[PDB]
């Protein structure tokens, strides 16, 4: 019997023929895509435009207090303080301040409905300098004519009152907001009218809200420094609003090249253009993205005051030229806009290598072939894009050449298994079918049939391999014999390869001297020498060497990605120094928190 | 000698049996793993709500100023200017204004603990018509009954006032915030009052800040458009809050109809749901985004003011049901509410296919097995892991796929290294150990025994093949001598394969006619004719032609995400056209900067 | 002739040794890399702080009203009302309100330059209490002596005055930001001194814009807490600013340690460092984000005010250690300041394993070898990155794998190509020059030489195997017949395998009993029986099996990423319950609108 069991016996009574086979024939091989095709080319990527217009502008008004104080016994109580800033005429702001840098210490206004006047001191007009405002950091320019508070004199029991008239000018910074008809200050003084109106060019037909003397435009005029009283070398044309509390002075220019509803936002030198399905796919290497665009170019026209796009992408796209490719390539048809998801205004300029010239003709073609845009905040999708495709691409790139690799060597070794099929009909059946079978072979195709079990409890060697029968040679294999079933009769054979018992007992090998052989057998094997028995084996027991070539493929793990922000929305908001909102709401419950407003006294 | 150098040569003396090897037998081939499985299912994604209640409101009140202005020789001075608002009773809102669309050109009202009053122009009352407002863009309504101001008749040299009383009224949009017990205006007036106040309902116990009696509630009200001076079809129920300044009115609605703390992000028509390790993933084509949540639903009460949610979700579910699944699913379970990392309420109902109908009850089964919800501005991680795993199942498929087609191959060809053993064990075997060797096959095994080197300048080839010793027959194989060391005895011995020295010269051929062949012989060849010597070769004077099917994998090169911005916060900031800080901080420079508020006179 | 024609057939006289080939050696085999190489490490990671610093203040001062009202029949009118915060003296707060919590019930203060002073009812002065403030929800705390106001009694046509003295006491939050040299409150006042103001230690070089004696400081104060009538148990130093309107009080406290230019956002157990041709690259498994830094570490001294970001990294990698390291590894040098882009200052300590403890010495070496950053908003592309890297590298590394494992097996089979081209060298060199060729065996080398196309309508089989010629034997292989050209004269053959035609008939084999066999013949085959014909077949009528192992690779498809915010930008700007621009625009329209600014009475 056999000390290992851990395997099986067979018997394989050869084909008659009843079943056959034959092999595959070498499939179809997969074949490489001709390829996804780029178009080298050159981009400047715009966002709209959120920065208000800003612009140097300076005001000259003048604050005018009226106090009354009541004089007693002791002390001076104020009984009452009129503030207010009086807007200075024209005549003035030129005749005087831009002419000799001097205010009248009177202020003539209208307010009310009346035109009210006031003495500075109540003494007669005096012109003053203008001297510099005090010192504080993060100011522009101001100046003014006195820094004092006059009030009545002391006389008892009886009250009266002080006019003060101080002069002041500012310079400072203005802003305004699409659609520019009106614009605001430093000082949270809105000016309701264009900062571009005028009466040169079509500007008369910007926006005012004011009448129509309220508003002069010195044509040619030259500004005095009133700090350094230099004089300005060259004209402006100077704009002056006088609103009901103050005159504002700024530089006319002209709207369209002044402002536009977009920005240049990023510069790119190579941008790739694919299409994807009849979508256009633009990536760049350096910012990472990869943005989305319809076939067809979008039209400047129906972008509202976009003057700079044009101006400013063609000035980068040849500057680009310039530094990299004077030498390199070939501008195919002018440059073009397109909008990608998101409102990215794109303008590209389709390249084309030098030494492949000829095709200029075959792409021009093709590259031939209002309102206000929105931008999103982020770039995040056209970076997912950007990242997924170039790791799809390169991926799905090799898997398909280990595909088709695989394949070309499918279809190669099947020379080998047709003439190792004529070898061991046996064994490479059996392999082929993934069980045990008998085979043969009729000529080119295979004869088959099926090869019976037999419990490993019921099988047994004989111990000489020398032929009692006729002497000299010996059975090349083994001696055995077994039974089918348990109390079935015996049966006769001959030891094969794989556990195969043979039925007849032909395999036959002259007498070598010292012959030593091991042969399979169970679990393990059986050793002769001298073609006489020795003892079994286990397979454990003896040098195994591998014919399989390694790889070990390891599975790339799961990752969680936990969100995280940098800065928390609130976090943001709190950056706020002041918050507007909390101090109004602070402010307007004052009377509720500290008086009574409901007691009638 | 030898020509070519750039090679080795060997004696392999037959193992005698010492050393034995097997071949490892087929490995256990790796198992495709039964699967990641999802759940089909419909998906509605809830942001924090983060929008203010907003709703129309009207206000009513009576502008106030009261001028004192000195006469004198040429001039007129304002010795002061008192403005105010004053607030409108209840009952002129109603018998005057939504009766007939006049104000009394009076005004009594409560100041400072005193019942004050006025009379415009301090001609007695008058009730005047409303005109509108000037015009004003991007303005709602406005209406008043004069446009001037009244200014006392000129007497000189004595003092006196002027009441003007213009009586306004406006339509201003009002906004107010989570929890509701306060709104505010578009004029910055505050109103210490929750907008859902009122008698009806449970709403009385929303918030005042009020004496009971600056509250009114005209149940059942109708408007009268002061413009169009056409009443209100149908009635309302109308809020009347009297303010120290003004009085608002608007329509009063019940509160949580009306307000939700959250808000329908986004609608998923396909939304997957997956468990990973405990944790759920559900994950949408579309949106491109993946989000994870715990395995138990989240409860809608702990929502605070989260009424829309179940209204909206719902809706939905069952509108996307019948434009796409009217025939093809069926609903497991009622709609689930899950709350996604990042604090995104998920609305999802579980589906299942139609021709697989059978497992409602299996699934069902399982799917029945206050606060304020924070949501993070960005969707960036949902989006990575929406990436990642998409990528990394695929690859881990794949890569899987191969791994085990590679086994199925390793395992595979053994039937052909066994044959192949038996024909050429010399190379079959050193190919296996990687190092050359002599072998012989004992039966099932291999008899192994190593193989000598001999010095490449000490092998030489004898120049016929024909045998002065039996003639008619040659030498198969070249013939050749030489010494293991260098001053050696000379060895006498035939040709091999791949440079392998035979010791006994038997390999034999019949002399045929025409004899020409080559013999592998250090780096190259060496060529023979008729069994005479000719010359040697270079391997490269040869047409070579290869087995090796081929594949060249390409690495995916690093890449650098330089960060990128749309816009940086500041960006942002500078989109505010004022900034409130900027301006209070100028502004509360003032007197440090043009005045004096040390020098006491 | 030949049912099934799907097929091709050939003649093959051997080749001469005219053309020869030789099998292309094993190729050298791809070496997997040495390898990416890490540094375990420990991290913090620091955004730019944008919160201002913030701190509790409280203010005192008095607001002063006076009123003069008209008194007539029937009614009183308000003629004017001068409402005035007055400041409150230092010795007052300290020698009356933190002495006995009372005020006194006048004012007495310096108003433009003049010393203006107020009795509250006129009546002479009093001390009174202070009382709480009426309840507000959400405001920190104040406190008032009186709650009415105060006109003058009627005398009918005689007009006249009231002052009213409400003192009033506020704690304030009190912000302020970088770089903190004024600071402002939450009343919406500026105060235009540095909070660190004082004498001790350098403060005093901190900025102030008032006069020297507007600021006191009672070293060692002690506070007395109004409402709860508690002094306080230790001392404090405390600041007392008296601005033209007030005085704001508060403790002083030193600035470094006060406040940081930086915060600390993220601590990472786990930071992995590497360096990518010469720049560093740290990843954190948890954030899922990966930095890019320069080989040099940042130099603290360039930041201004950060004094935390040493004290804070610090105490947290310490930390740190002990809950996860106390055993496990070892402080290779002092903690490192690196700033990746992005503006991300990060604390790194390099670590080492405990048991590999020799390396200290190694690498210690190597890790020993002003102005304000600005920090994006974006984790973006640091997440992408770590996302790219990380599935760059596996894949990367596993086709690699299969790169070798691939060609470690084309250079293991050749050791059977070569036995199997002894066998069948027709076949074999046919399979490797990708075309049907005749062949034979020079010893070592392939003598080859081409086949010849034979018309399939051209092709005829002679109906025995029994040879009238010699009896007893039969051609193993079935007679044709044959011509090249189609008038072309008649040739004579028998049959090969894979319809190779041998022109000489020798393949011959004994008539054994029942000899039936299958033969290549056309698009199919052609069987026999006891030597006689029967009739041919197609392939597919006989049972097909495979020798190919099955590998089915799927691409991984395109996806769209369709951008995708979870609030807008102006979402966000809309969460502003009031907007300051809006409300001022809409206030600064008024007369416009309602009024007139032009006509002259
Ligand atoms: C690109 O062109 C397509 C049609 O040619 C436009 O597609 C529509 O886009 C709007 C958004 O503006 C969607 O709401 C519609 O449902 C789309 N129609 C369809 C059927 O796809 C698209 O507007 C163009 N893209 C841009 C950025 O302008
Ligand atoms: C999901 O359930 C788990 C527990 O079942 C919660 O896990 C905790 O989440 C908080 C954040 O709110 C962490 O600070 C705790 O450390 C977590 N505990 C543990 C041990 O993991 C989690 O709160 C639930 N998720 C949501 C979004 O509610
Ligand atoms: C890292 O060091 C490099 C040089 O060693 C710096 O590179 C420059 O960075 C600035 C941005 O501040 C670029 O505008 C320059 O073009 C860069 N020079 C070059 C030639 O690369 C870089 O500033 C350092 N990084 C950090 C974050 O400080
Ligand atoms: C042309 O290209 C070369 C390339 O080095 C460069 O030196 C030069 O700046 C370029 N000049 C032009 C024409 O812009
Ligand atoms: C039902 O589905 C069909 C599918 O085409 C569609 O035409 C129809 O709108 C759907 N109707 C319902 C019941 O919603
Ligand atoms: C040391 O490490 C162990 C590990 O379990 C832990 O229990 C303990 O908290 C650590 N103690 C120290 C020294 O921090
Ligand atoms: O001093 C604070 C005061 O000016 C505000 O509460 C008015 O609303
Ligand atoms: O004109 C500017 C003036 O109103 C402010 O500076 C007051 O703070
Ligand atoms: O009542 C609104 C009024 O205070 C503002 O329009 C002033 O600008
Ligand atoms: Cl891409
Ligand atoms: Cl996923
Ligand atoms: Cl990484």
């Amino acid at each position: 019997k056999a000390e290992n069991t851990d395997a099986n016996f067979y018997v394989c009574p050869p084909p008659t023929g009843a079943t056959v086979v034959q092999f595959e024939q070498p499939r179809r091989c997969p074949t490489r895509p001709e390829g996804q095709n780029y178009t080298e080319g050159i981009a400047v990527v715009f966002k709209e435009n959120i920065a208000p217009y800003k612009f140097k502008a300076t005001m000259y008004y003048k604050d005018v207090t009226v106090s009354q104080v009541w004089f007693g016994h002791r002390y001076s109580q104020f009984m009452g303080i009129f503030e207010d800033r009086a807007p200075v005429p024209f005549e003035e702001v030129i005749d005087k301040i831009n002419a000799k840098g001097v205010c009248r210490s009177t202020a003539k206004y209208v307010r009310n409905n009346l035109e009210t006047t006031a003495f500075h001191r109540d003494d007669h007009e005096t012109d003053m300098e203008l001297k510099p405002a005090n010192a504080a950091t993060r100011t522009s320019r101001g100046w003014h004519t006195t820094d004092l508070k006059y009030n009545p004199s002391r006389v008892e029991a009886f009250h009266r009152y002080g006019t003060t008239v101080n002069c002041i000018v500012e310079e400072v910074d203005a802003r305004s907001v699409y659609p520019y008809d009106e614009f605001v200050l430093a000082t949270g003084d809105f000016v309701y009218m264009s900062p571009f109106y005028g009466y040169r060019e079509g500007s008369h037909t910007e926006h005012t809200s004011y009448a129509a003397d309220r508003f002069k435009q010195v044509d040619g005029f030259y500004a005095r420094d009133l700090t350094t009283k230099a004089r300005a070398t060259a004209p402006t044309t100077r704009n002056l609003l006088t609103t009901p509390k103050f005159t504002v002075a700024w530089d006319w220019v002209p709207k369209r090249p002044s402002v536009c509803t977009m920005t240049k936002w990023q510069e790119v030198d190579e941008m790739l253009r694919s299409e994807y399905g009849g979508s256009f796919r633009f990536s760049s290497d350096a910012i990472s993205t990869t943005f989305t665009t319809n076939l067809t170019e979008y039209p400047l026209s129906r972008v509202d005051l976009g003057d700079c796009i044009g101006k400013d992408a063609r000035d980068a796209m040849d500057r680009i030229f310039a530094r990299r490719y004077n030498a390199t390539h070939i501008k195919v048809g002018q440059p073009q806009y397109y909008l990608a998801n998101g409102g990215f205004l794109i303008a590209y300029q389709p390249l084309l290598s030098n030494t492949l010239a000829e095709l200029y003709v075959r792409e021009h073609l093709r590259e031939q072939s209002v309102e206000r845009i929105k931008t999103t905040s982020s770039i995040e999708f056209p970076g997912l894009g950007f990242t997924y495709g170039h790791i799809q691409r390169h991926v799905n790139d090799m898997l398909g050449r280990v595909a088709i690799a695989w394949c070309e060597l499918q279809n190669h070794e099947l020379t080998l298994w047709n003439e190792a099929r004529k070898l061991n009909p046996n064994a490479i059946a059996s392999v082929t079918v993934g069980r045990r079978v008998s085979a043969r072979m009729l000529g080119d195709v295979m004869a088959v049939s099926t090869c019976v079990p037999v419990a490993a409890d019921n099988v047994i060697v004989q111990n000489s391999m020398r032929i009692s029968s006729r002497p000299g040679a010996c059975y090349s294999r083994p001696l055995v014999s077994f039974r089918y079933e348990d109390q079935g009769p015996l049966v006769e054979g001959q030891l094969g390869e794989n556990n195969e018992l043979r039925l007849t007992r032909d395999a036959i090998e002259p007498c070598t001297v010292g012959h030593r052989r091991y042969f399979t057998f169970g679990g393990g094997y059986v050793y002769f020498e001298e073609y006489a028995y020795s003892h079994q084996l286990s397979r454990a027991d003896i040098t195994t060497v591998s014919t399989f070539i390694d790889l070990n493929i390891t599975m790339l793990e799961d990752h969680e990605f936990v969100p995280l922000e940098v800065y928390t929305r609130h976090e943001i908001k709190d950056s706020g120094l002041l918050d507007y909102t909390e101090v109004q709401r602070r402010n307007q419950l004052h009377d509720l928190r500290f008086a009574d407003i409901d007691t009638v006294i």
